[PDB]
């Protein structure tokens, strides 16, 4: 319940993601490595691409092994390639562990470094369904549970250069308030979860729940923002333009332009851990307006689903719980409220057909 040495060990620059340091190979390279709940790779730069600070270095491991493989990764704009294999992998600022991991070394990429970042590398901390080429790539944290005694999960709390906390094989009580509310992963490939109903500042937005997850609904660290279907994305646009009818053009709404509280509260419902109940997360604009006094507005379309991301993950301490297929919220610490509004994590709630608003 207590990880001191594990507090703190996260950075980043806003927008750019939030890292942790690694080492891998013998003797140790050092790298740093953003931390992914979105995808399921352990991908490193291994060559002198320029935005680089460093790279890993195969030629200096003695425990280095070729896999004999590539692998080729195209996302939304942008795309890394590499070379299969496995080493020695540890966390300076984790458990006191040395496991042997597979890890992708790139060696070609386009739109994947990001010019004046300090990250060389991204730690994938979803399943294996969704590991690339397939589902026999063994990912980093299935290859620690599996080698160690670190218990099979991690939380996260990140702060908002920013700062956070990847707790590994743990919680620390330290970094929340109040109680952990669990919603369950609905499956095991993206952590994916149901919301169930979705309020701004007071007021249910009445669509079919089953719009909320269309097709999906995930808890990313990989993403800047809250991410809507355009239905929802729609309706709730909608919403919030109604309650800020004080004061901004149409483009700023499609985050088209920047605009340099009259802001409503947006609360999602996640689906509980029992029959007909469940709990709601609310954040605050200082959540989904993020400073590029210019904000860019954090909430934008889908057709991949909603994601919640560092929008909604700033505001709580949020426990990946595999061993009990769930993820856990909490108020976090850290997140940065005013005298009036500050962030919650509240239940239970009665909420009938939750089945309903998850879809086949
Ligand atoms: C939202 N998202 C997430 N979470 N992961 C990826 C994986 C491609 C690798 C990535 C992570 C972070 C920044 C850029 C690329 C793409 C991506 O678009």
């Amino acid at each position: 319940g207590s990880f001191v040495e594990m507090v703190d060990n996260l950075r980043g620059k806003s927008g750019q993601g939030y890292y942790v340091e690694m080492t891998v190979g013998s003797p140790p390279q050092t790298l740093n490595i953003l931390v992914d709940t979105g995808s399921s790779n352990f991908a490193v730069g291994a060559a002198p691409h320029p935005f680089l600070h460093r790279y890993y270095q195969r030629q200096l491991s003695s425990t280095y092994r070729d896999l004999r493989k590539g692998v080729y990764v195209p996302y939304t704009q942008g795309k890394w390639e590499g070379e299969l294999g496995t080493d020695l992998v540890s966390i300076p600022h984790g458990p006191n562990v040395t496991v042997r991991a597979n890890i992708a070394a790139i060696t070609e990429s386009d739109k994947f470094f990001i010019n004046g970042s300090n990250w060389e590398g991204i730690l994938g901390l979803a399943y294996a369904e969704i590991a690339r080429p397939d589902d026999s790539l063994e990912p980093f944290f299935d290859s620690l549970v599996k080698q160690t005694h670190v218990p099979n999960l991690f939380s996260l709390q990140l702060c908002g250069s920013v700062g956070g906390s990847m707790i590994i094989g743990g919680i620390d009580h330290s970094l929340y308030t109040g109680s952990l509310w669990y919603t369950p992963i609905r499956r095991e490939w993206y952590y994916e979860v149901i919301i169930v109903r979705v309020e701004i500042n007071g007021q249910d937005l009445k669509m079919d729940c089953k719009e909320y997850n269309y097709d999906k609904s995930i808890v990313d660290s990989g993403t800047t923002n809250l991410r809507l279907p355009k239905k929802v994305f729609e309706a709730a646009v909608k919403s919030i333009k109604a309650a800020s009818s004080t004061e901004f053009p149409d483009g700023f709404w499609l985050g088209e332009q920047l605009v340099c509280n009259i802001f409503p509260v947006i609360s999602l419902y996640l689906m509980g851990e029992v029959t007909n109940q469940s709990f709601r997360i609310t954040i605050l604009p200082q959540q989904y307006l993020r400073p590029v006094d210019c904000y860019k507005f954090a909430i934008s379309q889908s057709s991949t689903g909603t994601v919640m991301g560092a929008v909604i993950m700033e505001g709580f301490y949020v426990v990946f719980d595999r061993a009990r297929k769930r993820i856990g919220f909490a108020v976090s610490a850290c997140h940065v409220h005013d005298e009036f509004r500050t962030a919650a994590v509240e239940g239970p709630f009665v909420t009938l057909d939750m089945e309903d608003c998850g879809y086949n």
